[PDB]
């Protein structure tokens, strides 16, 4: 096991929880993995999968992203920073996607899942782009229970890293759709203390964080350093106690160790 793995293991040991990491360096398409085939609760990182799936729909429904969508009181769940600004109005599928990705709005996520026909529709998109591991079983907010051993609403670091590559750098999506996803990810406003805090300041990052129960603290990101090929980094972390506190620092520190390993 390499140098980077010894440090990740020590990081993990100092944390008292369970850490999962997967990097894809698209130079020699090299990978660095730590518990990369273990399942982790995705929490709000799953919003990328749902937004990407609506994007893929819009390829043949050219005006789908402009379709207005009613926001009714009953649609509000536990955390709706944007949607609560439009109760008894509308938001378009573009505004809903942006809200889900940029402000982690759970009502926005639920509208994307409904557009796709339920959680099974998000899983179907994953299968349709090669990802046999991702599974979305519940809507917001119950997908965040992150119960140890519960396979619901999980993926693996290896799987999500490859998937995120295909979506943001490959051609799982039409170019137009891919560019809109990148824009959305770069304009995220909620994942600054995680991966973003362990990387060189000058690298560009688009990412999506996720928290839930059991101190689950996650981040998935596509990174553009200067002078070299882009990379994909996934960092998942979860803890033994249901009421555990968030540990974004562990994700930043894993990102630091990975980048120090380039």
């Amino acid at each position: 096991t390499s140098a980077v793995q010894q440090k990740l293991a020590a990081l993990e040991k100092s944390s008292g929880g369970r850490l999962g990491v997967a990097l894809i360096d698209t130079a020699d398409n090299t990978q660095v993995l730590y518990r990369g085939d273990e399942r982790f609760p995705m929490c709000s990182t799953s919003k990328v999968m749902a937004a990407a799936a609506v994007l893929k729909q819009s390829e043949t429904q050219k005006q789908l992203l402009n379709q207005p969508v009613e926001i009714k009181p009953a649609d509000l769940v536990n955390y709706n920073p944007i949607a609560e600004k439009h109760v008894n109005g509308t938001m378009t599928l573009a505004e809903l996607s942006a809200a889900a990705l940029q402000y982690s709005d759970n009502t926005a996520m639920n509208k994307l899942i409904a557009q796709l026909g339920g959680p099974g529709g998000v899983t179907a998109f994953a299968r349709a782009i090669g990802d046999e591991t991702f599974r979305l079983d519940r809507t917001e907010p119950t997908l965040n229970t992150a119960i140890p051993g519960d396979p619901r609403d999980t993926t693996t670091p290896r799987a999500m890293a490859q998937t995120l590559r295909q979506l943001t750098l490959g051609h799982a999506l039409g170019e137009t759709q891919r560019a809109q996803l990148v824009t959305w990810l770069k304009g995220n406003t909620t994942g600054a203390a995680s991966i973003r805090a362990g990387l060189p300041t000058s690298w560009t990052v688009g990412n999506k964080t996720g928290s839930g129960d059991y101190g689950t603290t996650n981040d998935i990101a596509v990174i553009w350093p200067q002078g070299r090929a882009p990379l994909v980094l996934v960092t998942y972390f979860t803890q033994p106690q249901q009421n555990a506190e968030s540990r974004r620092d562990v994700l930043a520190s894993a990102a630091r160790i990975i980048a120090e390993g380039l």
